[PDB]
């Protein structure tokens, strides 16, 4: 429809008041004393929320140049969960930081064009810098620290997500669901797990549990549904005469071929247990193909050649132990060669890095943690679902920390690795090529402070006092807000995952430097 | 509905009024000190663009009145764009000049239309001094200048192009897409890959990569769906003594088909792979007679009196080596005979000039890359979306000047070389029939100036006296707007394509010629 | 009754857009090309001025914000017409200017108080250097070249001016009234006229013309009513036997003694006239002792101790002429000794510098002119009230310029004497204490191009070019907007007072520098 334009400095007068009213927002949860930001639902229960992004995807705004910086602003966020998980908040403070002090050098009337470039040179410099200063992070204390500090100062979560990594290692998948007690607890899967029950509790072979155990069993793997007896009976001779039991992983059993095994299982003839195949189309064929190597046979498919009237033991999978419940069964582990396992293993983390939908390399890596790892669940433990909604996101937000904390490495939390950095950078000889653009390093070099300043601010300290006594300051000297005490920030534990900072100021810069370069803003008219 | 009507200078009035308002818009972008322009999308993300055509296209007004000189002028960026990729906001300020000088003119009371009439005099005169002005783009040093140029002074944006444009020759394709890391990188495909997998993960013979390598393989193209044994057992069996690899590209295998080369595979009897023909409809007969004309082979088809049972080795086409992927295979180098080749990219390149539709010529080209030449691709990095965009603009801004500046030349940027033809014109005895027609020449002479005073003026300098000094200088003589200094404009880099100056006067002329000769508006009327 | 408040850019925007659209409109009438404006009145007929002065009175803004920057901008041309009477619209060009320069200063960051020091500064060395580049007015030629200048291009204006000036003297008084022809016409009364006429048309002694002419006759002078015959025999006795004429000057003669001189009148016996004391109050006294002097008599006074029945022939003013009209005498030349009346010139002068009322030193001026001296009668010719008024004002400037020419001195027009002085002044070292200040110096610098950058403007040239040709010239060479040509400023005749410039940049300057230090602006609310 009909378009309003507005140029000069009263376009970026209403960009900047978007701009600041989404990041003032945003800016009340930085910090060990930050406060939480409750959102109203539409469908009632309002969510409370310390996450600066989803503090800043639920802004809006009725004047539509000011809702034009928030929506630029909120990309930043955006940007930053997707790939850090965390440091959000500290994203948004940036890229506000970085349009207040440029916004006074394009009032100046410097060319924001050469402001950009400088800050782009400036945060390149600072990055560097922050990859020196990052140490890695390979005590599980260090681990836990991390997940205390991304927790809110939360130390049981911290502590339950460094006891989740030391049992599925660095290739498990650590997942939060929602909890029945008030404590969280940590189940931890290990082997392969494909959550599919029984097709009969007739193959029960313990009513205390209810779950199907088989012990030694053989693993039948069949990409086809079963139906009829006729085909089934030469593979199953084949284990009645060995004795051992015999797991069907197949699409289903019906009709004959179920009416004969529980036969066989009630009058102690044979013991079997049958489940369906898991998975839905081409993902319950890689799975198949993941059991049959991990279980040391093969799968039985006419697409290979392979018949079941003509299935003999050895291409049947093999096992020490299988039990079957209601709605899941674990292999407990595999008879199949490690090096086939390993290699499997290698050949879908070669096909990871080529994942595109955010489903499909979740999906790739559980089979990785059911391959050659492990699948630990963390049941967040709340009275009532709005805390548990809060504490799940504190939960997940410390999971992400400590999974950018294992990639990149640990820095000094409190802001205090941004001024490092900083500091580093300039002494390094940080420089532009223009007057324009040194003063575009010089935003950046005012920027970084920000973070040290909302936190010290939300603790209701003076950020100049606390921001100049860090600068005097050397090495992981800092600032700790939940004390209000100055020391080594490594040995009281504010850490941050280096990723998480690096990611939060390149975020921040690309945005608000484009910000800074704007003219003319065009957004459709009011309904009068 | 009810329309309303305007006459004589309440009309041209209404009418200059939307032609400054969409003009001033796209101003602010123009030159190296041009800054950006806001665009609020309804979905969110509001788009940050430098480009005049992407500006001047969300531009409506609610007068209706005004409305009709935007809309107007929204078209010639449209047509810039269109036929050159550069120069909408040249081609829009240019515009907006000729409309402001005419109308001082019509004001005047001088024959609009003999102003219209001068003003085609002029424009023709001045365009073909340009052809003389004009230089080849044979180096490719001034490539990677006029692609820094049009990417907005960014080295690597122009630097990457000229590669990408040597590796891949005249010839070749390039393309633009998203990255994933923050640096642009340059992926080259050579020979031809038809981006289609294999159907089944068998095929595969090296598991480190997870691709299917064939050294010396037969090809054999097949229009039809493949789907039982005993068609293709008679070519298979002349591809087994031979022990060369079969590659089959056909549009199905699956089925009898299928497991027998699946079967064959694990066992090690045969090697082959098995690919989907690639493309739908008519293309995919085309590009299937392609890759057995590159591969020296031809295309069994019953359409054509070829029968699977009855092919031969000498049907088949033959390569070097082909590897296949999950979701791609490439052709090294086919075993067909250039001359045939070439015969058939003359074919294609005479389809290219008859070409109708958008996607028919730019098909049509990829057909001729991956025939004689090579498809190179472009991966923007940036850290967020909004930065990739801006930054995609730029490097799509940029790959259009420099196929315009293969294909017609180079001429003197930053206004210089309008400046230049208009001297030149004016040296060789450029008149009117009347009065009139040498105000619409007049009108012309005073406009060619303002892309040079836009782009002064947004480097804050004083238009009339840069311009006065640059028009006391010859040949390439110039003025840097970002570094402030005089000198030669081609030695400095300051490089323009032609086809874009050409193009951004010749679609200014004919758009603004028009609006001078208005004397009556007709709009619908408000709704009260 | 209800305050809003507006802070900082908010404060400042509203201050210059009511400093811009005053000055807007008082820019129009600018330089020889200006043009006039229309100016509604309530009671009718509209005003056409081209007067700054007159233009910024009239202005008044609906915004309370905006209508206070209008009022200090309309303080600069109030002030420039009080002191030196023309320079109005250079003054309010020059106040725009330095609040349009110092604005880009003051969002820059720098401290205004700082730019104001500095603008004072500079305005201090600029006038300095007027002061030496100024020459003194001491040709008739000179005087016409100023008044012509004045009056827009009008010669016969400063023709018919210069020739006043050198009828009247230095000491004489120049007044404009309505003419009833349509030509200019200028008419000189020399000696003493009090435009008092007689008190019957007895007196008339030749009725050709009306008037009554006495030939070497006695001055009465008496500051009391005359009204019986008995106190005017002894004196009107003495001059009998003399028999020249009596003039007597009184408050009123009715009764006995105006019939006994009509009786004396008709029969011959001794011819007299008689008129009313000029002035009312002690105006009156003032102006019957400077005749008393001048005609080398007393005043007849019981207060100073004489008495009409004792007053001699000694102590009568004479004359060799004087005529009475219906409504106004004059007489001649006074027969008092001229040291005493250079004395008593030289005591209302003294006075003259006391005056503290606008009527107070103009009336003591008109004494002045009366005793050594001359009034000169300027009547404007029109044909109709409208232009009767524009021109009136014309002729009034060039009045006010004329006289600040012979005052402080004439310097080169066209904005040419500030661009020297700017010269000069740097060239002198001009600098300030601290970069705030230097910043506050270029303020002044580029302001001082702007009247002849508005004059160019108007003159429909380009302002940059014209002003960078005569930067790069030396003395009185400057640009003569009227014929478009560069050449020396003084012999083409446009010249202009120093005084006015001077007093143009310092009224400009003192309000501008202080609009420049606006953080806070508190106006009245809306009423609703
Ligand atoms: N005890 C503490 N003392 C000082 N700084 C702390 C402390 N705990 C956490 N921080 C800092 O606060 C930041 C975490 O705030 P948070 O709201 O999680 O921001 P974000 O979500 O953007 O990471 C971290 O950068 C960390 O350095
Ligand atoms: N450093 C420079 N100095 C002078 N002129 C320049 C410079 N860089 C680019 N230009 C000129 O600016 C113009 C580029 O305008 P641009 O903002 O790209 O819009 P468009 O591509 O629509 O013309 C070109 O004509 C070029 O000649
Ligand atoms: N022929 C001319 N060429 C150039 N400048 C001129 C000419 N005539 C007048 N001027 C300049 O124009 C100014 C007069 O403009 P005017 O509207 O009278 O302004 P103001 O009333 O404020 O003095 C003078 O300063 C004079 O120097
Ligand atoms: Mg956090
Ligand atoms: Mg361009
Ligand atoms: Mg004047």
């Amino acid at each position: 429809a009909a378009k309003e334009v507005k140029f000069h400095d009263s376009a970026r007068e209403r960009l900047v008041a978007g701009v600041n009213l989404l990041a003032n927002a945003v800016k009340t949860t930085l910090g060990p004393k930050g406060r939480n930001v409750v959102i109203e639902r539409s469908f009632g229960a309002p969510i409370v929320t310390k996450d600066g992004v989803t503090v800043a995807k639920e802004i809006e705004l009725k004047d539509k140049f000011e809702n034009m910086g928030a929506q630029m602003v909120k990309e930043v966020a955006s940007k930053t969960a997707d790939v850090a998980g965390d440091g959000t908040t500290t994203a948004t403070v940036l890229a506000q930081a970085i349009v207040r002090e440029g916004m006074k050098y394009v009032a100046a009337g410097m060319n924001p064009m050469d402001l950009k470039r400088g800050i782009d040179k400036a945060v390149t410099a600072i990055v560097e810098e922050l990859k020196a200063i990052s140490k890695p992070c390979s005590t599980t204390k260090e681990i836990a620290q991390v997940g205390t500090i991304s927790a809110n100062a939360d130390s049981s979560i911290g502590e339950i997500i460094a006891q989740a990594m030391d049992k599925v290692g660095k290739e498990g998948v650590i997942t939060v669901e929602d909890g029945k007690s008030l404590e969280n607890e940590l189940e931890v899967v290990e082997g392969m797990q494909f959550d599919r029950g029984y097709l009969s509790p007739y193959f029960i072979n313990n009513p205390d549990k209810q779950v199907a155990v088989l012990d030694n069993p053989y693993i039948l793997l069949h990409d086809k549904k079963i139906s009829n007896i006729r085909d089934l009976l030469p593979v199953l001779e084949q284990v009645a005469k060995a004795g051992r039991p015999l797991l069907i992983i197949a699409e289903d059993v019906e009709g004959e071929a179920l009416a004969t095994l529980v036969v066989n299982n009630l009058r102690g003839i044979l013991k079997t247990c049958a489940v369906k195949a898991p998975g839905f189309g081409d993902r319950r064929k890689a799975m198949l193909q993941d059991i049959a190597i991990l279980t040391g046979g093969t799968v039985i498919s006419e697409e290979v050649g392979l018949s079941l009237e003509k299935a003999t033991l050895e291409d049947l999978g093999q096992a020490k132990r299988v039990e079957v419940a209601k709605e899941h069964t674990t292999i407990i582990d595999g008879a199949g060669d490690p090096a086939k396992i390993q290699a499997r293993v290698k050949e879908i983390r070669v096909q990871i890095e080529e994942a595109t939908s955010d489903y499909d390399r979740e999906k790739l890596q559980e089979r990785v943690a059911k391959l050659a790892g492990g699948v630990a669940v963390i049941k967040v433990g709340a009275a009532t679902e709005v805390e548990m909604k809060e504490k799940k996101a504190r939960v997940e937000d410390a999971l992400h920390a400590t999974r950018a904390a294992v990639e990149e490495g640990i820095v000094p939390g409190g802001g205090v690795a941004l001024l490092r950095a900083r500091e580093a950078a300039v002494a390094k000889g940080l420089k532009g090529d223009n007057p324009d653009q040194e003063a575009g390093i010089k935003i950046v070099l005012r920027a970084v402070e920000q973070p040290l300043r909302e936190i010290v601010a939300n603790a209701g300290e003076e950020p100049s006092v606390i921001v100049a006594k860090v600068l005097e300051g050397k090495g992981n000297y800092g600032y700790n807000a939940a004390t209000g005490e100055f020391g080594d920030m490594i040995e009281m534990g504010v850490l941050d995952p280096t990723k998480v900072t690096r990611s939060a100021l390149q975020n921040a810069a690309s945005v608000a430097g484009l910000m800074l370069t704007t003219e003319c803003m065009i957004a459709e008219a009011p309904k009068d």
